[PDB]
């Protein structure tokens, strides 16, 4: 099975940034009702996408206490939970963000070792490259993702 | 194997919108020659490329007249009717549709069910989600899909 | 395994362009320190995101005097070279090119027969489309991919 998601966010001056789990270091950060962690949303609905099972705002709308305040990777595991439990084995994630600033190679090995660590996979199966937008789209944060079950 | 997939349209105000194959009510709606339909748009380029047989400009101009002002579904079957006779079994089909408006949310089950009947794939089995654009693109729909076959 | 990449690059009057390896008669070409192939580039971080080894700013970055001012495809050659040495078989390439001008269907025939030769695969495991960005992003080129091996 395959699944394929996308999430965006705009950002601004002084707001944490919150990338695959992490807060990064950065002078803008995502103007959201949540954290804003693009990374993890595209693949929290590429995850739910490979089974048919929704999109993050149909499975986790703020209406739900369970879901209101929390962390990103909340969502991210109750859709591994979901498709786990169909009897999925997630094998890998590869995944794009876009952001002109801050820069995010200096973050490479965090980044990977998180989302390696959430979606207990090989270093060698999270692949995740960072772009700009070459003046595309400057104050948002763009993250678009495929994941492979199975 | 995989296809990916890509289509985006012009909103206008006041025109029909056309998604996976239905009408949906909304003050916006394609500014195009076609019917607009994105995400039926991203779906058969994306079953033409998993067999590299070109995109839709290529196989369905307007110039041709047994396509020109037909449903985008139309050319969704041809494509289908085109990878079946070179041995596909389409397996999957996971996309993303972005728009600001209207909320497509209470549209989800008529939609997921126009694509399981219009290529024959269980619920499961189609993967869609939507979001918004948060600002980025809000004159336009935007669909992105991936297919897998055999 | 599965790999998914992405490239833009601004365009602007009178720079030549190249795509998928080939120079395109255009009024506009990329903007870059390289020679902006996109098309090129979208797969490079394609093939190395499949295995988790980074992307082209890390490994090719004009830092590096080995690759400084190379053409593109020597990085997508080096990319295969990688993924090989690991025990990848590249099976599939499909992308998606988005750009109002120039039209690029009268060079459909040539792109795909070098996206053919160069990654050693049959026409029908290249998956090639091409897109306007409906005024959207009208002075850019973009490229999507997603790559399948083994
Ligand atoms: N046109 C749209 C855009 C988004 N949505 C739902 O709204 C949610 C939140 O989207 P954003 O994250 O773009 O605000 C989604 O996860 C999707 O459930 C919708 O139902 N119709
Ligand atoms: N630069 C481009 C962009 C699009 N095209 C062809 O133009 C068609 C129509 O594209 P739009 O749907 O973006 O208007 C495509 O399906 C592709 O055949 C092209 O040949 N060169
Ligand atoms: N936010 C970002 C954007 C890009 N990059 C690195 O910068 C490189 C060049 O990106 P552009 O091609 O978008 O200029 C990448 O290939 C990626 O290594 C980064 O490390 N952090
Ligand atoms: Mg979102
Ligand atoms: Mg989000
Ligand atoms: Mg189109
Ligand atoms: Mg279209
Ligand atoms: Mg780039
Ligand atoms: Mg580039």
């Amino acid at each position: 099975r395959i699944g394929y998601g996308e999430d965006s966010h705009r950002l601004e001056e002084g707001r944490p940034l919150y990338l695959c789990g992490l807060l990064i270091p950065s002078p803008v950060g995502a103007l959201a009702h949540s954290d804003g962690d693009a990374a993890m949303h595209a693949l929290t609905d590429a995850l739910l996408s490979a089974y048919g099972l929704g999109d993050i705002g149909l499975l986790f709308p703020d209406t739900d206490p369970r879901w209101r305040g929390e962390r990103s990777e909340v969502f991210l595991r109750e859709a591994m939970r979901l498709v786990e439990a169909r009897g999925a084995k997630l094998l890998q994630a590869s995944l794009v963000l876009t952001l002109d600033r801050p820069k995010l190679g200096p973050h490479r090995k965090a980044l990977v070792d998180s989302l390696s660590r959430l979606m207990r996979l090989p270093q060698d199966r999270i692949g995740l490259t960072f772009k700009t937008s070459e003046g595309l789209a400057p104050s948002h944060v763009q993250a678009r993702a495929v994941v492979l079950l199975d």
